[PDB]
Protein backbone atom coordinates (compact mmCIF):
# COMPACT_ATOMS: atom_id res chain seq x y z
CA UNK A 1 0.00 0.00 0.00
CA UNK A 2 1.90 3.00 1.35
CA UNK A 3 5.31 3.93 -0.04
CA UNK A 4 8.36 4.71 2.09
CA UNK A 5 10.61 7.73 1.53
CA UNK A 6 14.02 8.32 3.11
CA UNK A 7 14.84 11.68 4.67
CA UNK A 8 17.93 13.66 5.66
CA UNK A 9 19.00 12.74 9.17
CA UNK A 10 18.37 9.00 8.71
CA UNK A 11 14.59 9.21 9.19
CA UNK A 12 11.83 7.52 7.21
CA UNK A 13 8.43 8.92 6.22
CA UNK A 14 5.55 6.74 5.05
CA UNK A 15 3.37 8.31 2.35
CA UNK A 16 0.03 6.95 1.17
CA UNK A 17 0.33 5.71 -2.41
CA UNK A 18 -3.01 7.34 -3.33
CA UNK A 19 -4.81 10.49 -2.25
CA UNK A 20 -7.99 10.65 -0.17
CA UNK A 21 -11.23 12.51 -0.91
CA UNK A 22 -9.76 15.89 0.06
CA UNK A 23 -6.87 15.50 -2.39
CA UNK A 24 -4.29 15.09 0.38
CA UNK A 25 -1.80 12.38 1.33
CA UNK A 26 -1.27 10.73 4.72
CA UNK A 27 2.24 11.01 6.18
CA UNK A 28 3.42 8.81 9.06
CA UNK A 29 6.74 8.42 10.83
CA UNK A 30 8.33 7.44 14.15
CA UNK A 31 11.06 9.77 15.40
CA UNK A 32 13.06 8.11 18.16
CA UNK A 33 10.32 6.15 19.96
CA UNK A 34 7.34 8.39 19.21
CA UNK A 35 4.83 8.22 16.35
CA UNK A 36 4.22 11.35 14.26
CA UNK A 37 1.57 11.84 11.59
CA UNK A 38 -0.02 14.43 9.33
CA UNK A 39 -1.23 15.20 5.83
CA UNK A 40 0.21 17.05 2.86
CA UNK A 41 -0.63 18.34 -0.61
CA UNK A 42 2.29 16.47 -2.19
CA UNK A 43 3.08 12.81 -2.79
CA UNK A 44 6.89 12.72 -2.50
CA UNK A 45 6.69 12.78 1.30
CA UNK A 46 7.05 16.47 2.12
CA UNK A 47 4.84 18.22 4.66
CA UNK A 48 4.25 18.48 8.40
CA UNK A 49 3.84 15.79 11.07
CA UNK A 50 2.92 16.15 14.73
CA UNK A 51 2.85 14.17 17.95
CA UNK A 52 3.05 14.22 21.73
CA UNK A 53 5.40 12.23 23.97
CA UNK A 54 4.97 11.01 27.55
CA UNK A 55 4.50 14.62 28.64
CA UNK A 56 2.08 16.99 26.93
CA UNK A 57 4.97 18.53 24.96
CA UNK A 58 4.25 18.89 21.24
CA UNK A 59 6.51 17.60 18.46
CA UNK A 60 6.51 18.83 14.85
CA UNK A 61 8.63 17.34 12.06
CA UNK A 62 8.64 19.41 8.86
CA UNK A 63 9.90 17.79 5.66
CA UNK A 64 10.71 20.46 3.08
CA UNK A 65 9.05 20.27 -0.32
CA UNK A 66 12.08 18.92 -2.21
CA UNK A 67 13.07 16.51 0.61
CA UNK A 68 16.38 18.32 1.03
CA UNK A 69 15.69 19.45 4.59
CA UNK A 70 14.08 18.15 7.77
CA UNK A 71 13.17 20.37 10.74
CA UNK A 72 12.43 18.53 14.00
CA UNK A 73 10.92 21.00 16.49
CA UNK A 74 9.88 20.17 20.06
CA UNK A 75 7.88 22.73 22.04
CA UNK A 76 6.42 22.87 25.55
CA UNK A 77 3.20 21.18 26.67
CA UNK A 78 1.24 24.17 25.33
CA UNK A 79 2.79 23.70 21.88
CA UNK A 80 3.85 27.36 22.05
CA UNK A 81 7.47 27.72 23.19
CA UNK A 82 10.49 25.98 21.69
CA UNK A 83 12.53 23.42 23.63
CA UNK A 84 14.59 21.85 20.84
CA UNK A 85 15.06 22.34 17.10
CA UNK A 86 17.14 20.19 14.75
CA UNK A 87 17.59 21.20 11.09
CA UNK A 88 19.18 18.58 8.83
CA UNK A 89 20.10 19.03 5.17
CA UNK A 90 22.79 17.78 2.81
CA UNK A 91 24.74 15.93 5.49
CA UNK A 92 24.93 18.94 7.80
CA UNK A 93 22.81 19.34 10.93
CA UNK A 94 22.21 22.24 13.34
CA UNK A 95 20.81 21.44 16.79
CA UNK A 96 19.49 24.24 19.02
CA UNK A 97 18.50 23.38 22.59
CA UNK A 98 16.96 25.72 25.16
CA UNK A 99 18.80 25.16 28.43
CA UNK A 100 18.73 26.97 31.77
CA UNK A 101 21.21 28.07 34.43
CA UNK A 102 20.29 28.62 38.09
CA UNK A 103 22.33 30.24 40.87
CA UNK A 104 20.83 29.71 44.33
CA UNK A 105 22.52 31.92 46.92
CA UNK A 106 22.10 31.27 50.64
CA UNK A 107 21.87 33.56 53.66
CA UNK A 108 25.48 32.71 54.58
CA UNK A 109 27.00 33.22 51.11
CA UNK A 110 27.41 29.57 50.13
CA UNK A 111 25.83 28.96 46.74
CA UNK A 112 24.51 26.17 44.52
CA UNK A 113 25.12 26.60 40.79
CA UNK A 114 23.51 24.57 38.01
CA UNK A 115 24.52 25.04 34.37
CA UNK A 116 23.31 23.46 31.15
CA UNK A 117 20.01 22.24 32.59
CA UNK A 118 18.15 20.46 29.80
CA UNK A 119 14.46 19.59 29.49
CA UNK A 120 15.05 16.37 31.48
CA UNK A 121 16.42 18.08 34.60
CA UNK A 122 20.02 17.06 33.90
CA UNK A 123 22.96 19.41 34.23
CA UNK A 124 26.27 20.12 35.89
CA UNK A 125 26.09 21.13 39.55
CA UNK A 126 28.45 22.80 42.00
CA UNK A 127 28.12 23.83 45.65
CA UNK A 128 30.43 26.79 46.29
CA UNK A 129 31.19 26.72 50.01
CA UNK A 130 33.78 28.41 52.25
CA UNK A 131 37.30 27.56 51.09
CA UNK A 132 36.21 24.73 48.78
CA UNK A 133 33.60 23.70 46.23
CA UNK A 134 31.81 20.40 45.65
CA UNK A 135 31.30 19.60 41.97
CA UNK A 136 28.84 17.03 40.68
CA UNK A 137 25.69 16.51 38.62
CA UNK A 138 21.93 16.99 38.74
CA UNK A 139 19.16 14.78 37.39
CA UNK A 140 15.40 15.18 37.52
CA UNK A 141 15.40 13.34 40.86
CA UNK A 142 18.37 14.62 42.89
CA UNK A 143 21.63 16.53 42.90
CA UNK A 144 24.76 14.52 43.66
CA UNK A 145 28.04 16.22 44.56
CA UNK A 146 31.09 13.97 44.68
CA UNK A 147 34.44 13.82 46.47
CA UNK A 148 36.72 10.90 45.59
CA UNK A 149 39.88 9.76 47.37
CA UNK A 150 41.65 6.60 46.24
CA UNK A 151 39.03 3.85 46.32
CA UNK A 152 36.36 5.92 48.12
CA UNK A 153 33.55 8.02 46.64
CA UNK A 154 31.56 10.41 48.83
CA UNK A 155 28.14 11.44 47.50
CA UNK A 156 26.20 14.35 48.98
CA UNK A 157 22.67 14.10 47.57
CA UNK A 158 20.16 16.95 47.67
CA UNK A 159 16.59 15.86 47.02
CA UNK A 160 14.02 17.83 45.04
CA UNK A 161 12.63 18.90 48.42
CA UNK A 162 16.13 20.17 49.22
CA UNK A 163 16.80 17.24 51.56
CA UNK A 164 20.46 16.41 52.25
CA UNK A 165 21.69 12.83 52.58
CA UNK A 166 25.27 11.54 52.38
CA UNK A 167 26.62 8.13 51.39
CA UNK A 168 30.07 6.61 50.96
CA UNK A 169 31.13 3.79 48.62
CA UNK A 170 34.51 2.05 48.96
CA UNK A 171 35.42 -0.39 46.19
CA UNK A 172 38.42 -1.50 48.27
CA UNK A 173 38.61 -5.28 48.63
CA UNK A 174 40.77 -5.69 51.76
CA UNK A 175 38.35 -5.67 54.70
CA UNK A 176 41.19 -4.08 56.70
CA UNK A 177 40.76 -0.79 54.79
CA UNK A 178 37.28 -0.92 53.24
CA UNK A 179 35.19 2.00 54.49
CA UNK A 180 31.49 1.51 55.14
CA UNK A 181 29.20 4.29 56.29
CA UNK A 182 25.83 4.85 57.96
CA UNK A 183 23.75 8.02 57.62
CA UNK A 184 21.48 9.26 60.42
CA UNK A 185 18.85 11.67 59.12
CA UNK A 186 18.01 12.83 62.64
CA UNK A 187 21.52 14.23 63.17
CA UNK A 188 22.93 15.14 59.72
CA UNK A 189 25.73 12.74 60.71
CA UNK A 190 27.51 10.08 58.67
CA UNK A 191 29.57 7.49 60.55
CA UNK A 192 32.43 5.80 58.72
CA UNK A 193 33.82 2.42 59.74
CA UNK A 194 36.94 0.49 58.72
CA UNK A 195 37.61 -3.08 59.88
CA UNK A 196 34.67 -3.46 62.29
CA UNK A 197 35.54 -0.20 64.11
CA UNK A 198 34.06 3.24 63.54
CA UNK A 199 36.65 5.87 62.65
CA UNK A 200 34.98 9.22 61.89
CA UNK A 201 31.73 11.10 62.38
CA UNK A 202 31.18 13.55 59.51
CA UNK A 203 28.56 16.08 60.63
CA UNK A 204 26.94 18.26 57.96
CA UNK A 205 25.92 21.41 59.81
CA UNK A 206 22.87 23.60 59.30
CA UNK A 207 25.44 26.30 58.46
CA UNK A 208 26.39 24.41 55.27
CA UNK A 209 29.69 23.25 56.77
CA UNK A 210 31.22 19.91 57.75
CA UNK A 211 32.84 18.83 61.02
CA UNK A 212 34.91 15.67 61.44
CA UNK A 213 35.36 13.89 64.76
CA UNK A 214 37.38 10.73 65.39
CA UNK A 215 36.42 7.76 67.54
CA UNK A 216 38.81 6.05 69.91
CA UNK A 217 40.86 3.14 68.60
CA UNK A 218 38.23 0.77 70.04
CA UNK A 219 35.52 2.44 67.95
CA UNK A 220 33.35 2.84 71.06
CA UNK A 221 32.90 6.58 71.68
CA UNK A 222 34.34 9.88 70.43
CA UNK A 223 37.54 11.66 71.42
CA UNK A 224 38.57 15.30 71.35
CA UNK A 225 36.36 17.84 69.60
CA UNK A 226 34.97 18.08 66.08
CA UNK A 227 37.11 20.13 63.69
CA UNK A 228 35.25 22.08 61.01
CA UNK A 229 36.49 21.27 57.51
CA UNK A 230 38.03 24.25 55.70
CA UNK A 231 39.48 22.88 52.44
CA UNK A 232 38.75 19.98 50.13
CA UNK A 233 41.99 18.41 51.37
CA UNK A 234 40.57 17.89 54.86
CA UNK A 235 37.52 16.14 53.37
CA UNK A 236 39.78 13.85 51.35
CA UNK A 237 41.86 13.22 54.48
CA UNK A 238 38.77 12.18 56.43
CA UNK A 239 38.02 9.88 53.49
CA UNK A 240 41.42 8.13 53.56
CA UNK B 1 6.43 63.75 48.92
CA UNK B 2 6.98 60.25 47.53
CA UNK B 3 8.33 57.94 50.25
CA UNK B 4 11.18 55.50 49.72
CA UNK B 5 10.94 51.87 50.85
CA UNK B 6 13.67 49.25 51.25
CA UNK B 7 13.36 45.95 49.43
CA UNK B 8 15.08 42.54 49.45
CA UNK B 9 17.96 42.30 47.03
CA UNK B 10 19.32 45.69 48.15
CA UNK B 11 16.57 47.43 46.19
CA UNK B 12 14.44 50.53 46.76
CA UNK B 13 10.94 51.49 45.60
CA UNK B 14 9.39 54.96 45.54
CA UNK B 15 5.70 55.01 46.49
CA UNK B 16 3.59 58.16 46.50
CA UNK B 17 2.69 59.60 49.90
CA UNK B 18 -1.03 59.23 49.14
CA UNK B 19 -3.26 57.79 46.45
CA UNK B 20 -5.08 59.27 43.45
CA UNK B 21 -8.74 59.68 42.51
CA UNK B 22 -9.05 56.01 41.54
CA UNK B 23 -7.57 55.20 44.96
CA UNK B 24 -4.24 53.73 43.82
CA UNK B 25 -0.60 54.45 44.64
CA UNK B 26 2.24 55.26 42.22
CA UNK B 27 5.24 52.91 42.45
CA UNK B 28 8.43 54.24 40.84
CA UNK B 29 11.78 52.48 40.91
CA UNK B 30 15.11 52.21 39.10
CA UNK B 31 16.95 48.89 38.91
CA UNK B 32 20.49 49.13 37.56
CA UNK B 33 20.25 51.79 34.83
CA UNK B 34 16.61 51.09 33.86
CA UNK B 35 13.52 52.50 35.56
CA UNK B 36 10.17 50.80 36.19
CA UNK B 37 6.73 52.21 36.93
CA UNK B 38 3.43 50.81 38.17
CA UNK B 39 0.34 51.39 40.27
CA UNK B 40 -0.73 49.40 43.32
CA UNK B 41 -3.60 49.00 45.78
CA UNK B 42 -1.46 49.32 48.93
CA UNK B 43 0.79 51.99 50.40
CA UNK B 44 3.63 49.90 51.87
CA UNK B 45 5.41 49.55 48.50
CA UNK B 46 4.15 46.15 47.35
CA UNK B 47 2.93 45.70 43.79
CA UNK B 48 4.11 45.25 40.22
CA UNK B 49 6.43 47.56 38.29
CA UNK B 50 7.32 47.33 34.61
CA UNK B 51 9.81 48.71 32.14
CA UNK B 52 11.79 48.15 28.96
CA UNK B 53 15.54 48.12 28.45
CA UNK B 54 17.96 50.33 26.52
CA UNK B 55 18.23 47.24 24.29
CA UNK B 56 14.44 46.97 23.96
CA UNK B 57 13.25 44.18 26.28
CA UNK B 58 10.44 43.76 28.80
CA UNK B 59 11.04 43.59 32.56
CA UNK B 60 8.58 43.16 35.44
CA UNK B 61 9.47 43.62 39.11
CA UNK B 62 7.09 42.27 41.75
CA UNK B 63 7.10 42.99 45.49
CA UNK B 64 4.96 40.96 47.88
CA UNK B 65 2.12 42.37 49.97
CA UNK B 66 4.36 42.00 53.04
CA UNK B 67 7.59 43.22 51.35
CA UNK B 68 9.25 39.88 52.10
CA UNK B 69 10.20 38.60 48.64
CA UNK B 70 11.13 40.40 45.42
CA UNK B 71 10.87 38.94 41.91
CA UNK B 72 12.79 40.52 39.04
CA UNK B 73 11.71 39.12 35.68
CA UNK B 74 12.93 39.89 32.16
CA UNK B 75 11.39 38.78 28.87
CA UNK B 76 11.91 39.32 25.18
CA UNK B 77 10.81 42.75 23.97
CA UNK B 78 7.70 40.78 22.97
CA UNK B 79 7.12 40.49 26.73
CA UNK B 80 5.73 36.94 26.69
CA UNK B 81 8.58 34.47 27.24
CA UNK B 82 11.02 34.05 30.11
CA UNK B 83 14.65 35.15 29.89
CA UNK B 84 15.88 36.00 33.39
CA UNK B 85 14.21 35.57 36.77
CA UNK B 86 15.67 36.45 40.18
CA UNK B 87 13.73 35.94 43.42
CA UNK B 88 15.11 37.13 46.76
CA UNK B 89 13.45 36.01 50.00
CA UNK B 90 14.94 36.14 53.48
CA UNK B 91 18.30 37.34 52.17
CA UNK B 92 18.57 34.28 49.90
CA UNK B 93 18.43 34.90 46.16
CA UNK B 94 17.55 32.49 43.34
CA UNK B 95 18.43 33.57 39.80
CA UNK B 96 17.48 31.80 36.58
CA UNK B 97 18.60 32.44 33.00
CA UNK B 98 17.39 30.59 29.92
CA UNK B 99 20.39 29.84 27.71
CA UNK B 100 20.58 28.14 24.31
CA UNK B 101 23.03 25.52 23.05
CA UNK B 102 23.68 24.88 19.37
CA UNK B 103 25.67 22.00 17.86
CA UNK B 104 26.45 22.52 14.17
CA UNK B 105 27.89 19.20 12.96
CA UNK B 106 29.37 19.63 9.49
CA UNK B 107 29.08 16.93 6.84
CA UNK B 108 32.74 15.94 7.32
CA UNK B 109 32.60 15.13 11.04
CA UNK B 110 33.84 18.56 12.12
CA UNK B 111 31.68 20.15 14.81
CA UNK B 112 31.02 23.59 16.27
CA UNK B 113 29.54 23.42 19.78
CA UNK B 114 28.12 26.62 21.28
CA UNK B 115 27.13 26.23 24.93
CA UNK B 116 25.79 28.74 27.43
CA UNK B 117 24.51 31.23 24.86
CA UNK B 118 22.91 34.09 26.79
CA UNK B 119 20.52 36.82 25.67
CA UNK B 120 23.17 39.27 24.44
CA UNK B 121 24.64 36.69 22.04
CA UNK B 122 27.56 35.73 24.29
CA UNK B 123 28.53 32.13 24.95
CA UNK B 124 31.31 29.57 24.87
CA UNK B 125 32.18 28.23 21.41
CA UNK B 126 34.37 25.17 20.81
CA UNK B 127 35.32 23.83 17.38
CA UNK B 128 35.96 20.07 17.29
CA UNK B 129 38.12 19.32 14.26
CA UNK B 130 39.71 16.01 13.22
CA UNK B 131 42.69 15.36 15.49
CA UNK B 132 42.38 18.48 17.65
CA UNK B 133 39.84 20.72 19.37
CA UNK B 134 40.06 24.51 19.33
CA UNK B 135 38.37 26.46 22.13
CA UNK B 136 37.17 30.04 22.21
CA UNK B 137 34.25 32.40 22.67
CA UNK B 138 31.10 33.70 21.00
CA UNK B 139 29.82 37.26 20.68
CA UNK B 140 26.77 38.43 18.76
CA UNK B 141 29.12 39.54 15.94
CA UNK B 142 31.75 36.83 15.50
CA UNK B 143 33.01 33.55 16.91
CA UNK B 144 36.68 33.53 17.90
CA UNK B 145 38.74 30.41 18.61
CA UNK B 146 42.13 31.00 20.21
CA UNK B 147 45.46 29.17 20.28
CA UNK B 148 48.32 30.64 22.33
CA UNK B 149 52.00 29.72 22.40
CA UNK B 150 54.65 31.81 24.14
CA UNK B 151 53.81 35.43 23.36
CA UNK B 152 51.85 34.47 20.22
CA UNK B 153 48.04 34.54 20.10
CA UNK B 154 46.49 33.02 16.97
CA UNK B 155 42.81 33.86 16.53
CA UNK B 156 40.41 32.25 14.05
CA UNK B 157 37.28 34.37 13.59
CA UNK B 158 34.05 33.10 12.05
CA UNK B 159 31.90 36.04 11.01
CA UNK B 160 28.15 36.10 11.52
CA UNK B 161 27.94 35.31 7.81
CA UNK B 162 30.46 32.50 8.29
CA UNK B 163 33.63 33.94 6.75
CA UNK B 164 36.76 32.49 8.33
CA UNK B 165 39.54 35.04 8.85
CA UNK B 166 42.66 34.43 10.92
CA UNK B 167 45.02 36.83 12.67
CA UNK B 168 48.22 36.59 14.71
CA UNK B 169 49.43 38.80 17.56
CA UNK B 170 52.83 38.75 19.26
CA UNK B 171 53.88 40.64 22.38
CA UNK B 172 57.51 39.52 22.08
CA UNK B 173 59.46 42.77 22.11
CA UNK B 174 62.74 41.52 20.61
CA UNK B 175 62.51 42.27 16.89
CA UNK B 176 64.42 39.05 16.16
CA UNK B 177 61.73 36.59 17.34
CA UNK B 178 58.54 38.68 17.19
CA UNK B 179 56.16 37.12 14.67
CA UNK B 180 53.82 39.07 12.41
CA UNK B 181 51.07 37.80 10.15
CA UNK B 182 49.02 38.88 7.14
CA UNK B 183 45.67 37.37 6.12
CA UNK B 184 44.83 36.81 2.44
CA UNK B 185 41.13 36.00 2.17
CA UNK B 186 41.22 35.29 -1.56
CA UNK B 187 43.13 32.13 -0.60
CA UNK B 188 42.36 31.80 3.14
CA UNK B 189 46.12 31.98 3.68
CA UNK B 190 47.88 33.43 6.72
CA UNK B 191 51.51 34.38 6.09
CA UNK B 192 53.92 34.64 9.03
CA UNK B 193 57.00 36.87 9.06
CA UNK B 194 59.94 36.62 11.46
CA UNK B 195 62.78 39.16 11.29
CA UNK B 196 61.62 40.82 8.04
CA UNK B 197 61.62 37.46 6.19
CA UNK B 198 58.49 35.43 5.54
CA UNK B 199 58.62 32.02 7.22
CA UNK B 200 55.37 30.02 7.15
CA UNK B 201 52.15 29.76 5.17
CA UNK B 202 49.18 28.51 7.21
CA UNK B 203 46.29 27.65 4.89
CA UNK B 204 42.82 27.06 6.34
CA UNK B 205 40.97 24.87 3.86
CA UNK B 206 37.41 24.03 2.84
CA UNK B 207 37.64 20.72 4.73
CA UNK B 208 38.34 22.46 8.07
CA UNK B 209 42.01 21.47 7.97
CA UNK B 210 45.19 23.53 8.31
CA UNK B 211 48.30 23.09 6.17
CA UNK B 212 51.68 24.59 7.10
CA UNK B 213 54.39 25.16 4.49
CA UNK B 214 57.78 26.71 5.18
CA UNK B 215 59.53 29.32 3.11
CA UNK B 216 63.24 28.99 2.52
CA UNK B 217 65.80 30.90 4.55
CA UNK B 218 65.44 33.32 1.63
CA UNK B 219 62.08 34.54 2.89
CA UNK B 220 60.82 34.67 -0.70
CA UNK B 221 59.16 31.36 -1.62
CA UNK B 222 57.64 28.13 -0.35
CA UNK B 223 59.96 25.11 -0.23
CA UNK B 224 58.99 21.46 -0.23
CA UNK B 225 55.37 20.44 0.33
CA UNK B 226 52.74 21.83 2.66
CA UNK B 227 51.87 19.50 5.54
CA UNK B 228 48.40 19.12 7.05
CA UNK B 229 48.18 19.73 10.79
CA UNK B 230 47.02 16.61 12.63
CA UNK B 231 47.02 17.78 16.27
CA UNK B 232 47.19 20.99 18.29
CA UNK B 233 50.92 20.52 18.91
CA UNK B 234 51.72 21.09 15.24
CA UNK B 235 49.74 24.35 15.29
CA UNK B 236 51.61 25.57 18.36
CA UNK B 237 54.88 24.59 16.67
CA UNK B 238 53.86 26.62 13.63
CA UNK B 239 53.48 29.48 16.12
CA UNK B 240 56.96 28.99 17.65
Amino acid sequence: NSVSVDLPGSMKVLVSKSSNADGKYDLIATVDALELSGTSDKNNGSGVLEGVKADASKVKLTISDDLGQTTLEVFKSDGSTLVSKKVTSGGSSTEEKTTTEKIITRADGTRLEYTGIKSDGSGKAKEVLKGYVLEGTLTAEKTTLVVKEGTVTLSKNISKSGEVSVELNDTDSSAATKKTAAWNSGTSTLTITVNSKKTKDLVFTSSNTITVQQYDSNGTSLEGSAVEITKLDEIKNALK
